[PDB]
């Protein structure tokens, strides 16, 4: 039962109802978390610190209880940040123009001096263009917005820029969110899913689509942070667009399971352990689906050479044994490499079908101390894997 470092800094979540027991089933896996609101979650309040959360207020619109936020705040100083309007260039929104936006600005300024907090822009997005920017026809445009809003801002405090976004292919998102890198602040994708367009086919779209873009905004140093849309959805996990990362009480979703499994650049997994197949530091052609497998959430699905590849600081060198839980239709290879040197192939793995699974151990491998990559590659094979296990 090996307690891991924690796995992200910048990942979080938006969602209002958690429990203690929700708080403790993401805890070293997700740092920090919003609710639109000015206080956390009831249930929560009193101790999410101890679960090593911050909490994010909100002021959405201009009518916040400011009353509510700074009794919160005088009651938990280690909150270190404040987020301004949700979606003011959208009527259906925190509805304010750019003028109106900057107008009201001083409000957070006097919180954020109060109580030495840095402050979030506005969340914006693409909009339907009901909300007035002048000088522009394109009053969609968010860019247009947030140049109006700092331009009548002058002087304003605005310490980080928020980003929404409902893009589905992963590369319209980076193109998107690294747009917004031109205000020289770092950025907090505040929220994010798959959605427009159509949305994702299944649900295994949308995790691959999660996957993609986690693993992009990791490796961006001018992404702050992230946080997905949304713990629980009032429709449930399993309808579209597949946005739940809570699912029962203290339990995660399969994309859950992704979302909070997924490792920052530097993060290393200690060993002895099991590893989530999707706690990858790097894939390559694998896909991702829910598993009906009686533990674990989510699966890696190959069908040809994929690869994935963890990041371990082993701290007791020695002869490790490694397991893989697999499900094969037909005979499955697998390749295990270390520092990319071939210790141990797995051959001919057959369970009889996508969800029968069985777990399958390597003779001992040799791992020196100090950090490796453990790379398990496909080899023109159609398989399932769930996770893996370490042991000495
Ligand atoms: O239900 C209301 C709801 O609205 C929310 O805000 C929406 C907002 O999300 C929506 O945004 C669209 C956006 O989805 C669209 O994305 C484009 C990209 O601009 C484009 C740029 O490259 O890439 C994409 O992916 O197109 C290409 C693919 O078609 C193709 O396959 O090739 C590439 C992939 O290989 C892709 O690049 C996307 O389609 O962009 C348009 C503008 O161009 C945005 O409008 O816009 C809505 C209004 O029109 C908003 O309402 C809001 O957050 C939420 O609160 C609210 O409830
Ligand atoms: O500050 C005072 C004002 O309070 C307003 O009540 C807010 C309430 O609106 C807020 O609801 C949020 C939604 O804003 C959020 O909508 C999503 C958008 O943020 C996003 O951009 O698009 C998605 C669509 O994909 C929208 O669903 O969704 C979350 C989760 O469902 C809601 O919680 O919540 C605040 C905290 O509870 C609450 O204060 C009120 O409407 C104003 O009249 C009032 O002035
Ligand atoms: O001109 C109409 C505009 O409407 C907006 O809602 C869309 O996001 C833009 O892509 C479109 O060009
Ligand atoms: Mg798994």
């Amino acid at each position: 039962h090996m307690a891991q470092d924690m796995r992200s800094e910048k990942r979080g979540l938006a969602y209002g109802y958690h429990s203690e027991n929700d708080l403790k089933a993401m805890q070293g896996k997700v740092k920090w978390w919003y609710n639109w609101d000015t206080q956390a979650d009831a249930n929560v309040k009193e101790n999410y610190a101890s679960y090593g959360y911050d909490f994010v207020p909100m002021a959405w619109d201009e009518n916040f209880n400011e009353e509510a936020l700074r009794s919160f705040l005088d009651n938990h100083p280690d909150v270190k940040y404040l987020l301004g309007w949700n979606q003011p260039n959208f009527m259906e929104q925190a509805n304010l123009t750019p003028a109106e936006a900057a107008a009201h600005w001083p409000v957070l300024e006097a919180i954020a001096q109060d109580y030495n907090l840095k402050l979030v822009a506005p969340a914006v997005n693409y909009s339907p263009g009901n909300v007035d920017i002048p000088g522009t026809d394109d009053d969609y445009d968010p860019w247009l917005y947030l140049d109006a809003f700092f331009e009548a801002c002058e002087g304003c405090q605005v310490d980080y820029i928020a980003v929404h976004c409902y893009m589905k292919y992963e590369s319209a998102f980076s193109w998107y969110v690294g747009e917004f890198e031109r205000y020289n602040k770092p950025i907090w994708v505040t929220e994010w899913a798959g959605w427009d367009d159509g949305g994702p086919a299944n649900m295994g779209e949308q995790m691959n689509f999660l996957s993609d873009t986690v693993r992009w905004m990791e490796s961006n140093d001018n992404i702050y942070r992230y946080s997905w849309f949304l713990g629980r959805s009032s429709e449930g996990y399993d309808q579209f667009p597949y946005l739940d990362v809570l699912l029962a009480d203290g339990e995660l979703t399969p994309l859950g399971s992704v979302y909070t499994s997924i490792p920052s650049n530097d993060f290393r997994y200690k060993i002895p352990a099991r590893i989530e197949a999707e706690g990858a530091h790097s894939l390559t052609g694998f896909k991702h689906l829910a598993t009906t497998d009686t533990t674990g959430l989510a699966k890696l699905i190959a069908a040809s050479n994929e690869v994935a590849e963890y990041k371990l600081n082993v701290e007791e060198g020695g002869d490790y044994t490694l397991a893989l839980r697999l499900a094969s239709s037909a005979n499955s290879d697998i390749a295990i490499r270390v520092d990319g040197l071939l210790v141990y192939t797995f051959e001919d793995i057959n369970t009889g079908g996508v969800e029968a699974w069985m777990t399958f151990s390597s003779t001992p491998i040799s791992l020196t101390a100090g950090d490796h990559i453990l790379r398990v590659e496909s080899k023109s094979s159609r398989f399932g894997f769930n996770w893996l296990e370490l042991t000495n």
